[PDB]
């Protein structure tokens, strides 16, 4: 009697997320002109003139990996 | 009696998420204008100008994989 | 009477996550102009004018490896 | 047996290429404004506002005289 | 047996290239103005405002005189 | 037997290459104005305001005379 | 040929005012208000301009009389 | 040839005023508003102006009689 | 051949004023005001300019009359 127990494991489990790799080459400009003589912001308002923005949230890409190798006689 | 326990796993599980590899080249530009007397934000309000926005959220994207090898003889 | 029991492990679990590998080439520019008599901005209000910004949050991508081995004669 | 071998060249060869003899009087005594505002360009520019330019390239204008006088007696 | 060889050049072979012997008189004597604002670019820019330039290249204008003058008697 | 071996050769290969025997009275007696204000360049510039430029590159011009006056006796 | 030319206008003409009195006069406008809004202005050549002007005026000549002469002659 | 000219205008004209009294003038206009709003002015070749200006003018010459004479001769 | 030009204009001419007085004259204009706003101004080759001016003038001259003369001879 004999028992050869070996399983072999080259696996990969992988998460790439977000922004990866991207070229952002030159942007944004011409001009912006913003003009008035009363400007007027009063609860929660979100203003963004002639900006760039870059904004990434991962509350995700978590990994799992389980394995439960057992031998009885 | 022999046995032989050899299973082999070179398998890739692969999660890939949001913004990847993507080329923005000169992004934007020309002439943007917003001319008044009065401009009234109040209440909630979100506005954009001549800006450039970007944004990924990945709340997925998650992985996972779960193996089980029990051998009883 | 005899038992081998030699498992083989070369896996990896890895999380690229984030902002990874991007290239942001001169970014910006232009002119932009935000001309009033009066500016009043008085409750939650957020306000970006002509800046840049690069922002990441990751409060996911974490990994979790697990293997119970047991062997019983 | 007399032999008078005596050829004469008088000859000139010439070349002239290029901007040669020419005659520019008072050019460019004009007014020229440019009052641009506000704008985006791009890509590349190129750009000449109220200027002279004389250019001359000349990669020709090459010359060759070639001529043999063989002379075999018997 | 008498042999008398005299040949003669008085040749003149001649390469004249590029800008010559012009005359440029008060070029330029104009009034230029630029008024450029708010502007953006986003590749190479090549301007010349009011500028005179003058530009010969001669990568030519090469010159050869070959000559043989050989006499075999016998 | 007599030989008489008198070649004459009085020629001239002659070059005249770039710029030569130009005149340039007065240039560039204008008024040149550049009122800029509020540019954004992102990339290479190259410019020139109200300058005088002359430029001459000769890579040829090159002259070369060969000859050969053997005379072969028997 | 010979060219002649007498050029001899004569003038004795007379403008002539008479007045008694000139008063009780009121010149009592409301306030005048004006606003004006043009972005960019430019100007060639010759250009004469008034822009967003208020002009209140009270004239009141004891004569205001005007004899006006223009004498031109032009000879090639 | 021979070319003459006389020119010999002849001017006895008289501008004349009388009058028995200015007086008892009231100019009380109300208070005048200008506003101008631009962003650019630019002027060239000859240009003459006048932006947002309020004038108040009290005028009352005891005469204010005027008499104007251009004379011109040109020749070529 | 032989030019003769004979300029000889002639003037006896008078303007006159008689006035019996003046008085009470009021200039009483309410309180004026001026805004002008712009960015930017560029002027080069004969511009002349009056901007935002306030002005109240009062002008009583006696006589205040104005005789002009104008003589121009152009030869070529």
């Amino acid at each position: 009697v004999q028992i050869v127990y070996k399983p072999v494991d080259l696996s990969k489990v992988t998460s790439k997320c977000g922004s990866l790799g991207n070229i952002h080459h030159k942007p944004g400009g011409g001009q912006v002109e913003v003009k008035s003589e009363k400007l007027d912001f009063k609860d929660r308002v979100q203003s963004k003139i002639g900006s760039l923005d870059n904004i990434t949230h991962v509350p995700g890409g978590g990994n799992k990996k389980i394995e439960t190798h057992k031998l009885t006689f």
